């Protein structure tokens, strides 16, 4: 309680304070760079052909436009000259024949599909990225829970925003596609830690009020790089251009440093006590106890108290089930406005009034009853858009997107929530456990929304919208989180 009064005599919101918490918002921006900036990485070309030897020596010989010759003859199959032993084929009697390798492309924007050669037999490895990204993402956030907890936090985040930057990096120059995997899945490793690390410490810096403001601001921080990310990705084309420049703001993020002390709550923990109140004394600018070391957390010790337990599994299929759900509902949106930038631009800027909504709902109404009511509205819009007269109104695109606002909603403020929840011990690694199973439902929705397509058009959405209708129960089985400030240790079980 001392801590509460020593955050009350100085801290709350002060400059430094808010100098951290814009810093930190960086971050954020620049994790949301990093989560979806794929989708305009190897953008799907125009054009795509193969063809064989003596094809690419008349046409080099020739020296003729690939736009022309694709015009001429995606295809996956090409006819063969060598058969036959300005146009090659006098009457298309030569045979077509399929193509192991050999294929060129006709757009002239630089894409990780011209490089990698992703079609064909080899289109499927496409969304191999995909998958490699986010199981980069579970494990990062798996082992950086525990790097994180057993060092401070500012050394984890300063560690991960160097790696992020040199692996990404190296992406930018990887030679083959094997190097680019896998050191993808680096950068989705080091990338899972910057964010857990940054939002934890911006909680952690701020008091019990005022918390609310910090973790939604931080989120729509989020969202505005998810907003800006179609701005870079039009301006500059080239996908090198386009990686470099969302991987080196990490090394300006490495520059803090000195700036930001990592936390006084972390070393309270009679950990190191003087450093603590060294930091503390350097908070003041304005104005002039003893527990048992847990130490290591341990993921049994995750789970070992009831309300603890039935803690963790609500978050994990709270997570799990926002996950599906977005995938379904973005996969049923399909392409707005005839366009891939704007597109992307709208649904980022319609993120945003839910974002305010939550912020000027959580004080006055709680955090349970916001949640709980954007996971029944998309519910509720997955069951409707599932039911209805085969389509024949302009509302399918509209409760569509009504569900996705929701859900992101209840996205939002799952990740708050989960935060306060925690101990202060295992909060960084408890948080992005959690994470690691929105991945593994990233990683597992293309299989499972294939496979029940199969049997019938409309049955994930079913499948989702029961998922999302769970929650009536999955949260109001929470204790609200209201004006506790962080638990304590053990006493995270005491409401």
């Amino acid at each position: 309680p001392s801590f509460d009064e020593a955050l009350q005599r100085v801290g709350e919101f002060g400059r430094f304070q808010r100098r951290v918490f814009l810093l930190l918002c960086l971050t954020g921006v620049t994790f949301a760079f990093l989560f979806v900036g794929v989708v305009f990485l190897g953008t799907q070309p125009d054009h795509y052909w193969c063809r064989g030897p003596s094809a690419a020596a008349l046409a080099e010989r020739c020296g003729w436009s690939p736009e022309e010759e694709w015009n001429r003859t995606g295809r996956c199959q090409r006819y063969l000259l060598e058969a036959a032993n300005l146009a090659a084929f006098p009457n298309r009697s030569a045979p077509l024949v399929p193509c192991r390798g050999g294929w060129r492309y006709a757009q002239a924007h630089s894409t990780i599909v011209s490089e990698f050669d992703l079609v064909c037999v080899n289109a499927w490895m496409l969304d191999l990225t995909q998958a490699i990204l986010n199981l980069g993402f579970l494990t990062g956030a798996f082992t950086l829970g525990y790097a994180a907890d057993r060092y401070g936090r500012i050394v984890i985040y300063l560690l991960s925003c160097l790696g992020v930057g040199v692996t990404g990096v190296v992406v930018a120059f990887a030679p083959n596609f094997p190097v680019f995997v896998i050191f993808r899945f680096l950068q989705g490793v080091f990338g899972k830690g910057t964010w857990m690390t940054c939002y934890v410490i911006v909680t952690e810096i701020v008091g019990s009020k005022q918390r609310r403001i910090v973790g939604i601001v931080i989120q729509m921080f989020f969202t505005l790089g998810i907003i800006i990310l179609p701005g870079i990705a039009y301006f500059i084309p080239n996908w090198q251009g386009i990686q470099l420049a969302i991987t080196l703001p990490s090394f300006l993020f490495l520059l803090y440093y000195w700036v930001v002390p990592e936390s006084p709550r972390w070393l309270i923990t009679r950990k190191k006590g003087d450093k603590a109140l060294q930091i503390l004394r350097r908070i003041a600018k304005c104005n002039g106890v003893t527990d048992e070391e847990v130490s290591n957390p341990s993921f049994l010790d995750l789970v070992r108290t009831p309300q603890m337990r039935k803690c963790t599994l609500i978050l994990m299929f709270a997570w799990f089930t926002s996950a599906v759900v977005y995938q379904g509902l973005v996969m049923r949106l399909g392409i707005i406005g005839g366009n891939l930038y704007i597109d992307f631009f709208i649904s980022g800027v319609v993120e945003l009034p839910g974002a305010l909504l939550i912020l000027l709902t959580i004080e006055r109404l709680g955090r349970r009853l916001p949640f709980a009511a954007s996971n029944i509205v998309a519910g509720v819009a997955c069951l409707v858009t599932a039911f209805l007269p085969e389509g024949i109104a302009w509302l399918r695109t509209t409760v569509a997107t009504l569900g996705r606002l929701g859900i992101t909603m209840a996205f939002e403020i799952v990740y708050l929530v989960n935060s306060e929840l925690y101990p202060t011990t295992l909060r960084n690694f408890g948080v992005s456990l959690c994470s690691g199973l929105c991945d593994f439902g990233g990683i597992i929705a293309p299989f499972l929304l294939f496979r029940l397509a199969a049997v019938w058009l409309e049955l994930p959405l079913i499948i989702f919208g029961i998922l999302a209708s769970i929650c009536g129960g999955l949260v109001m089985l929470l204790p609200e989180t209201k004006g506790i400030a962080l638990p304590e240790t053990v006493d995270d079980v005491e409401k």
